[PDB]
């Protein structure tokens, strides 16, 4: 209940609305107050939450869906574990990573995004869940070392007995940076579940470059960098991207030293297998957390 929630801090805020530090029941929370602009995401995060009942250790712990009338105004709040660490992206500023630290990072992304994916069958399963925003700012590191997916909001559902597809209704585009080459030409078949998981499989290669290259090998260490730091600007367009991923068909640059760690070469062909202009050439988000497994 959003009565018993005392607003402590805002961690952050965006076009999205505020993500607030709380306390509730003497224990920190993390409570999203959605903007007007972004209601649809917050009905489709109380819908996979509450309704379909997402729950996975890598995925941000739901504590609570709620609704709050003030000020002639009604606000959406969505409560979920806090999580002290901050996002990914916040985490990998701030120190260097060893390959157990790598791994389970990586691992966990992994899982946690081959969890959205398959189905899980018998009554009342879990139906298959593309996330279609997935990026560094989007995942949470826990103090045990792994990470958990957030931001439900744009999520799309699809069970392959009655083969019908919920892409809901959101406004809401994706994070540009992280767009597949097909979501950029628009060539993309939005009737297909199979091509909203193709393009999480692209960002979650996205996201592994950036974890890569924080992790030390042999004494050298990269700096963080979002994606296509180096070619697009802040905040780049739908021009700037297409330009890049689509037109001059460039991907992230593998640094030489990766092929000096026997970890970071198996990952760099990792990201590679993500990262194919043809959809149907990624691997499957089963696949990377194998394929992670077994290294
Ligand atoms: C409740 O709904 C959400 C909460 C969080 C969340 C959960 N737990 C901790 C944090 C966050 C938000 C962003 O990251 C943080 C960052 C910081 N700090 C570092 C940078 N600046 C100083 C403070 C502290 C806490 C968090 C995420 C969501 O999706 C991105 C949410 O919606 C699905
Ligand atoms: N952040």
């Amino acid at each position: 209940v959003a009565r018993d929630i005392t607003l402590l801090e805002c961690v952050g805020k965006g076009r999205y609305g505020e993500v607030w530090r709380g306390s509730w029941q003497g224990e920190n929370v993390a409570v999203k107050i959605f903007s007007s602009r972004d209601e649809k995401s917050w009905f489709r995060e109380t819908e996979l939450y509450n309704t379909v009942m997402l729950r996975h250790e890598n995925i941000l712990g739901f504590i609570a869906s709620d609704m709050t009338s003030r000020h002639s105004s009604t606000q959406l709040w969505l409560i979920t574990h806090y999580h002290e660490m901050g996002s990914l992206y916040d985490y990998l500023q701030l120190t260097t990573l060893d390959t157990v630290s790598c791994l389970r990072i990586v691992l966990s992304i992994a899982s946690g995004l081959a969890h959205l994916h398959i189905e899980i069958f018998g009554t009342q399963g879990k139906p298959a869940i593309a996330h279609r925003d997935l990026k560094s700012k989007n995942i949470l590191v826990k103090k045990n070392g792994q990470c958990c997916i957030a931001d439900l909001g744009l999520a799309v559902m699809h069970s392959q007995s009655t083969n019908q597809l919920d892409v809901g209704n959101n406004p809401r585009v994706g994070t540009k940076r992280y767009m597949a080459p097909e979501v950029l030409d628009e060539t993309i078949q939005v009737d297909c579940f199979d091509s909203y998981k193709r393009v999480d499989i692209w960002a979650f290669g996205l996201v592994l470059w950036e974890v890569a290259r924080r992790m030390v090998s042999n004494g050298i260490v990269e700096d963080y960098k979002p994606p296509f730091y180096d070619v697009v600007p802040n905040d780049p367009s739908f021009e700037d991207m297409r330009k890049v991923v689509c037109v001059d068909q460039q991907r992230p640059n593998i640094p030489n030293r990766w092929f000096s760690d026997p970890t970071l070469t198996s990952l760099a062909k990792l990201m590679k297998e993500c990262w194919y202009q043809n959809p149907s050439a990624r691997l499957t988000a089963l696949r990377i957390k194998k394929t992670l497994t077994k290294i």
